[PDB]
């Protein structure tokens, strides 16, 4: 096997850059699921499900006002030995809310 | 004062982009240092003592003396330190450069 292993973030703004971050976890998932993120198994397995494709997780019955307050997501580090790194933003709580999955959980 | 989470990476090659990854692990320091990283408590303090620069972590040290062949390894550290975004890398020349700058951060 190769490593798995990330660091995510949740913080207020439009891009990672420039996001106040708020809360980060740490996520392991090779050989084994373990880190700080709160569901280190469930995000580790919902993860593999979607080949590492954290856009796939993060993508809009959700019914959403269009308010503009917005808060970034990160993933960076490597999944299955590739060197990655993602940002998403969301347009306001209640977007997050339904975008965040297992993964963004936290 | 606020999170400090972090993934590094050791690979073959000269620089991130273009070296693979061998081995990762995970840091984290607040409140209590834990991780993969096989000594979390001796690398957060490190890296606190050092007010989280990696470059001093990585700095040159008065009683190095390595040949000079070129067979590189690249050192990475990725995600905040206290609440601030972290993005480095450091390429050391061969393996007795990694072994004089690794110190305890990229001892794993």
């Amino acid at each position: 096997y190769a490593p798995s292993a990330l660091v995510l973030t949740v913080g207020q703004g439009d891009k990672a850059a420039s996001a106040g971050v708020q809360r980060a976890v740490t996520l392991n998932c090779m050989p084994k699921p373990s880190g700080t993120h709160p569901d280190a198994r469930g995000a580790c397995d919902q993860l593999r499900a979607a080949s590492g494709n954290f856009a796939e997780i993060t993508k809009i019955g959700t019914a959403c006002t269009k308010e503009w307050n917005p808060f970034v997501v990160t993933a960076e580090g490597v999944w299955e030995g590739q060197r990655v790194k993602y940002e998403h933003t969301f347009a306001n709580p209640c977007e997050m809310k339904a975008g965040k999955g297992t993964v963004f959980e936290f």
